[PDB]
């Protein structure tokens, strides 16, 4: 950065780009004090602040100290240090800070973690607090209304399992706030962005470069990159079943249709806790002999067939399981204000929270559960779930306020998984996937999944939200994203259709990982093995995925070398084309393919903007289309709107896909 004096105050810039501007009349910082309410109900948060003070820091003295007015005691010190602005609270009573960053009227801003509704965040406000993302997520839909009424569970456009206080600006810089406190990105004003933080962050860090790609590279180096995808993934789809021993018979039927399979993922490897409300799992992280009486043998048999086995784990322990008394005896649970084990309500059962701030507890979970019970048992991967349910009234062994540990949790959890994996020498071979995140998850977690979508084509909780989650999380340095094929949440009569499964499968073939899921109510929802048309369509798309493996491998190698995500926004490679900047329902699958998933029912065609000044080749027909215009193509089931660059080095490969 470059600091510079002006008539009335100062500016801070990154090269050509003014970032902060301060004068008494147009101050950069405001400081104050609030009393928040943050009530948790089954991982949903009802958050409302009561602001008692918000006071402009109008007087700057030059390292810069800031006070409310001349002759008042300084409240904030700002120190420029390389690409960082370091902040020190001089008034210990501040628990609210607002920072204005200079903005241009037509500027776009992206990132914010994994955003599910809006990719370009301009014009709206985005609180950053990990939680349940919501069912429906749109106060105008009946699903959302019903979820709010029954369980405070509808959420809204800004809720996410993985927030992050980082943005990329169309002005060619990125900004990162180093804090785990609650924060908000307010992009509602034309002339400035405003950051609200419920703390004085240690620093704000900046990244700039001459391309957006270069900035994403630099961000990915800052947060940490992922290993390349393991070879075994490229064998096909990961088939999600939760049907006990019957899972194997159903897998055989799936394989008999020609489906290419890399793995069998059985989240019920620990037992099902079937309830009147849903087919839940038994949260005790060891193989269940009642549900899978020969599981060790079955894993070995599948391995001989070239199919891996994957499970399920989360960082909580159910009160009625055998691991709970072990963890409690050792003092490894978060505690309540009286020093007893704090129990969290997950609906049909209560759990303890393994306290990862206690190094012994974190080591125990990595060694006993990830190491012995999972990896040594023969798992090649798993869903590494949750991370969002830390309540703010719980006590942690490190003595740090739960208001600050809440957002840190997903990263601590990712690190426990990564340490277990590394302890067995399996980094880059074991594949675990997380839905929750925060700053730093990038370094530990090798694969994101989009969490729970409704089983529908809705705008704010259906298929299309996955694309937004992939694009946003990709710019934040998570190179690999995928989703549950066919979505997850079935409530209030909302159930899958054949069409939904097929469209979702079409997208998933052009992402790093194809994975199915029977969902929360398996017997109420269509599954890939239960309709012959769906199953044949699925098998065909898995053959397309396998044929594409050499190209996906090259993208994984690129991700390791340069940090660029596999699924990229159009603007990353077409910077001079304004119409690419807000597009969030299409992506570049590497530089050489363009994917425009169908995300509504009953569509026989798809319209999209084709970028560039060359030619794109339609994957299924071989017909050529000129870049630089809107086009419409036929998209019958099995033929998603996918194109490849005419000049691609992988053209011989892409030509073959037409034939399969
Ligand atoms: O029903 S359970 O809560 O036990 C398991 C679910 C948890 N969230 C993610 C889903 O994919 C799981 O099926
Ligand atoms: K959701």
């Amino acid at each position: 950065m470059h600091f510079e004096t002006t008539k009335d105050g100062f500016t801070i810039a990154i090269g050509n780009r003014i970032i902060l501007s301060h004068s008494p009349d147009k101050p950069a910082f405001f400081a104050g004090f609030g009393e928040e309410r943050m009530d948790m109900y089954r991982g949903n948060f009802d958050i409302e602040d009561y602001v008692i003070e918000r006071t402009a820091l109008r007087h700057a003295e030059v390292s810069v100290t800031l006070s409310s007015a001349p002759g008042q005691a300084p409240r904030l010190r700002l120190t420029l240090d390389g690409n960082a602005i370091r902040l020190t609270a001089l008034d210990e009573t501040i628990n609210r800070l607002w920072l204005r960053v200079v903005a241009e009227t037509d500027e776009h801003v992206w990132g914010g973690g994994e955003q599910m509704s809006y990719f370009d965040m301009r014009g709206r406000r985005f609180p950053l607090w990990t939680s349940e993302p919501g069912v429906g997520r749109d106060k105008t839909t009946e699903i959302t209304f019903k979820s709010d009424v029954s369980g405070k569970a509808g959420g809204d456009y800004y809720n996410t399992n993985y927030p992050q206080p980082t943005w990329l600006s169309s002005r060619k810089y990125a900004l990162h706030v180093e804090t785990s406190a609650y924060s908000v990105f307010d992009f509602r004003n034309g002339d400035f962005h405003e950051i609200e933080i419920w703390a004085v962050p240690e620093k704000i860090e900046f990244f700039a470069g001459d391309s957006f790609a270069d900035i994403v590279s630099a961000l990915s180096l800052h947060f940490g990159r992922q290993p390349e995808l393991p070879d075994w993934v490229y064998n096909g789809a990961i088939i999600g079943l939760k049907d006990g021993v019957n899972s194997f018979a159903r897998l055989e039927k799936i394989r008999a249709a020609g489906t290419k399979v890399s793995g069998l993922w059985c989240e019920d490897w620990v037992g099902l806790r079937q309830t009147s409300f849903g087919a839940r799992l038994f949260w005790d992280w060891q193989a269940n002999d009642t549900r899978y009486p020969h599981l060790r043998q079955k894993i070995a048999e599948l391995a001989d067939q070239g199919i891996r086995f994957l499970g399920y784990v989360n960082p909580y322990l159910c009160v009625d399981g055998p691991l709970f008394p072990v963890a409690e005896s050792a003092g490894y649970f978060a505690t309540d204000v009286d020093g007893k084990t704090a129990l969290v309500d997950f609906g049909e059962f209560d759990c303890g929270v393994v306290d990862f701030t206690n190094p012994a507890a974190a080591d125990w979970f990595a060694a006993a559960i990830i190491g012995k019970n999972m990896l040594d048992f023969g798992l090649s991967g798993w869903m590494a779930d949750f991370g969002e349910y830390l309540p703010i009234d719980i006590k942690l062994s490190n003595g740090v306020d739960a208001k600050l540990m809440h957002n840190a949790w997903p990263t601590l959890w990712a690190e426990v998984n990564a340490k277990g994996v590394e302890s067995r020498g399996k980094t880059g071979e074991a594949l675990f996937f997380m839905r929750a995140g925060f700053t730093g998850v990038q370094a530990h977690c090798p694969l994101i999944w989009g969490g729970d979508q409704s089983v529908d084509f809705s705008r704010h909780d259906g298929l299309v939200t996955v694309i937004c989650g992939a694009l946003s999380s990709g710019l934040m340095g998570n190179a690999y994203h995928h989703s549950d094929i066919g979505g997850y949440t079935s409530l209030f009569g909302n159930v899958r259709t054949a069409e939904l499964i097929m469209r979702w499968t079409e997208m998933a073939a052009f992402t790093p990982v194809m994975r199915t899921h029977e969902g929360n109510r398996p017997r109420d929802n269509l599954q890939i093995d239960q309709d012959e048309t769906v199953l044949a369509h699925f098998a065909r798309m898995t053959a397309i995925y396998v044929a594409l493996a050499p190209y996906l491998k090259s993208l994984s190698a690129e991700a390791a070398k340069t940090g660029l995500p596999v699924q990229r926004p159009l603007f990353l490679h077409y910077e001079n084309e304004p119409q690419t900047y807000a597009v969030q329902d299409c992506y570049l699958y590497g530089a050489d393919m363009l994917v425009a998933p169908v995300w509504k029912a009953g569509e026989t065609q798809r319209s999209l903007y084709l970028p560039g000044h060359g030619e794109w080749v339609h994957l299924w027909s071989g017909k050529r289309h000129a870049g630089g215009r809107d086009i419409t193509v036929e998209t019958p089931l099995g033929e998603p709107a996918v194109f490849y660059r005419a000049d691609s080095s992988h053209h011989r490969l892409f030509e073959q896909l037409r034939t399969i």
